[PDB]
């Protein structure tokens, strides 16, 4: 579309300006114990039990056209994931954030993927003797922003399986509200829809609802009404801002139990995540939505998503200096 | 025991010896790119998947009194679990087995842990692009041999809970039989066993049947008669040795489902993992089980474990020259 032209033209620009900095950080720049330093050249202790035990959490905020989106929202949701693993992230709310937006300030990269992760720390929770605390770690970084969908397949749409082989981790063996780094399951789905000449895999619940896929939430439009599964599923931020535009354009939209028959009935569909926004899925199992291409109504929500990137209720700028 | 102050005793003697030495490598070494590192200086690659979504799997063999022990079983297993997860090992299996002697051989360590981990490597599944191939990687190292139960605890046995706050993840989530360090659900049984003043979690499928626990399988005695779960669990090398020593004995022992019921009817039970060896269980849910002592067949099987690690058939020298 139109608005889909001028958010990318925008991007395209301020990418060939990044690709031409020479500033060390343009690729990328994380913080490790202290230190900033280029991301491909960013280390982790082997003995972290982010990596042995995959005992951490983390979040996704990100920063478009220099404009930090909704990072209270993921400052929020990171402080309850923390807390609902027991961990006390090492420094306070306010560094954290000052970090971040140093960070992108330092690196002059326009349009990022932020990450911060906080692990367990050196020492395992196996391991623990009498009278021993454990000291849990931080790391953060920015890069270039990700696109879970490339901007040229968002102009047409991606393609979607529902996954047959695997079914989404069950909220008895891990909260998929803390958001979490054990894809074991989405790692089977991408690999079934690559298997069976898909873009992207759609998991269930195994019981006949859908949840979410590889890193995104699922939204179908049916009959003028937004859908969206409710239990199952990490409280999305882009999933949040969808209602919000929702609310705003007078769409509705149900946070519910969503039936698989829906994948094959709907009018549209779309994938939302932080890395890469709204991201529409246009093929269901080898068959076109409707005519194939990108409805209206998920035209109305992706170009409403990309207005509150500049509303202050949603974002701040970052002064770069 | 007897074969248990036998075991221990020679143990306590090695270990008086590897913590006077000087040598870098004695507390641990870990290969990273084709170096060997101190382990405890040893760093990975921030952007590696291992890390950024535990897509990873790994195996645990040991040395004990300077033998390897079932270092092929582990091989054959790892082999498996690379293969079940798309992964090609990045080195052949015999360079794999003389590079983990070497490691033993240099660091002058007799009773060590080892863990080998093939990671995706630093390009993920879900960015891949038309045409691009991924490369994976390997992490492989040395320590000193670590105890799930401590020597002492195993005289006397350790407790357990059944969990209720968490199950095991099923196996159309994440196949338990591909050994792999997404632990959130373990992770969660031992938080609610510390929360219980237990020290080890037994988790349930959540359908009335025993699974695993936290990094080792579980076996129950009763009416003189070994039983542990099939479904649902990592197919352990201890567990397996477990039954070959059952056999050698003449006693029975049954793969199959474990009701929950069990854990509270049990004459004897003990939890078995490379880490550690057999791991006596003598209380349950804050109960004594019977007198609350280790019990007759569980020191058997005990005894019959460690003497494989001398036989031949199950076990090699190494050269430390
Ligand atoms: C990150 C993520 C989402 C999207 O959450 P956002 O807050 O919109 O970025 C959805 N599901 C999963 C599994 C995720 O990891
Ligand atoms: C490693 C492990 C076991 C034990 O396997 P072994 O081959 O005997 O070391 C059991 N269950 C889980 C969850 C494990 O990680």
């Amino acid at each position: 579309m139109a608005t889909m032209e001028k958010v990318f033209a925008g991007y395209e620009a301020r990418q060939k300006v990044l690709e031409a900095s020479t500033n060390p950080f343009a690729k990328g720049v994380a913080w490790v114990e202290g230190k900033l330093v280029p991301v491909n050249e960013a280390r982790i202790p082997l003995m972290d039990q982010g990596f042995l035990h995959s005992d951490l959490t983390y979040d996704v905020p990100s920063v478009w056209d220099g404009r930090f989106f909704r990072l209270d929202d993921h400052l929020d949701r990171f402080e309850l994931s923390c807390s609902k693993m027991r961990f006390k992230m090492p420094l306070p709310r306010q560094e954290v954030k000052r970090i971040l937006v140093d960070m992108v300030a330092k690196s002059g990269i326009k349009d990022a993927f932020v990450e911060i992760i906080v692990t367990r720390g050196l020492k395992g929770v196996r391991g623990l003797k009498a009278g021993e605390s454990l000291t849990n770690n931080l790391y953060m970084w920015i890069q270039p922003y990700i696109w879970v969908m490339e901007p040229e397949m968002q102009r047409t749409g991606g393609s979607a399986i529902i996954a047959r082989t695997v079914k989404r981790t069950s909220p008895g063996s891990m909260d998929p509200t803390v958001k979490n780094l054990q894809w074991g399951d989405l790692t089977r789905g991408m690999l079934e829809a690559q298997d069976r000449g898909a873009d992207y895999p759609f998991l269930t619940d195994g019981d006949g609802n859908i949840t979410e896929g590889s890193g995104f939430n699922i939204v179908f439009i049916k009959d003028g009404v937004l859908y969206t599964p409710d239990r199952g599923v990490l409280k999305g931020v882009t999933r949040k801002s969808v209602a919000d535009a929702a609310k705003a354009n007078g769409i509705e939209m149900r946070i519910e139990f969503v039936p698989t028959e829906m994948a094959y009935q709907c009018d549209e569909c779309f994938m939302c995540t932080t890395a890469g926004g709204v991201m529409p899925i246009t093929s269901m199992d080898g068959q076109p939505i409707g005519d194939g291409k990108v409805g209206p109504v998920t035209k109305e929500i992706w170009d409403g998503y990309w207005a509150m990137h500049y509303d202050d209720k949603y974002s701040f700028k970052i002064d770069y200096e």
